[PDB]
């Protein structure tokens, strides 16, 4: 029961990927994967409301050659179940910059040093309503 | 490989799929494919500015199990090279409807009778900049 999957995004550095979606009223978690393909993700965005013992916490990671990297969590959680949310993503050689709903912003190291983001896959309790490329 | 490819769209009857893109300045033609998957297309939207023996003419067709159906040709050609084009697509038991802001709208028989559009692909001189679902 997965969601949107888009390839050939060809998102270059500095370019902004904007994703707007509807967070389910009883959402437990949702995921946005970005990278080259399903085995090579420069970013695994997985805001968790309550799903893996975790409660209202944003979990980030990367996957290189099928291998998950060292997980990373953010303190803030600007996501409300039953509400519409937008996340804006960009990157450079050193970091991916993720801009969340209430202005909050954070960087995730660009572990794969990807030339461009060509793959995106959404999953979970987040119904994509709009996706804008640069 | 080509332009943006998106799957798992899960567009249902009546729901509007809006696509905004940039037509290349040297646009010879561009394609918007909609269907179940790459081999099952309820709509192959192909405006041809100057491709094949065609000039400034829209060609539409379907694809069933990999086999192309019979093409349909339009007289109206509301497209221009090096410009932003916007299309609004929907469907029902009878036809697929492609609308433009100018007021132009094309109808193509729903040959496959699919009850959902899960696949969308862009090819040619059309770069997708935004896609909105329902």
């Amino acid at each position: 029961a997965c969601g949107l999957v888009a390839s050939n995004l060809n998102l270059k550095p500095g370019e902004c990927l904007r994703v707007r979606g509807e967070v389910a009223p009883d959402a437990k978690s949702f995921v946005l994967n970005l990278g080259k393909d399903s085995n090579n993700l420069c970013l695994h965005f997985n805001p968790r409301f309550n799903a893996h013992g975790d409660a209202n916490t944003i979990v980030c990671n990367s996957k290189d050659g099928g291998a998950w990297g060292t997980e990373q969590r953010e303190a803030v959680f600007p996501f409300q179940p039953g509400s519409v949310a937008e996340v804006c993503i960009t990157f450079d050689q050193a970091n991916l910059t993720v801009k969340l709903p209430d202005g909050y912003e954070f960087k995730f190291p660009n572990h794969l040093n990807l030339e461009a983001i060509n793959y995106m896959a959404a999953d979970g309790d987040f119904k994509i309503k709009c996706v804008a490329f640069d």
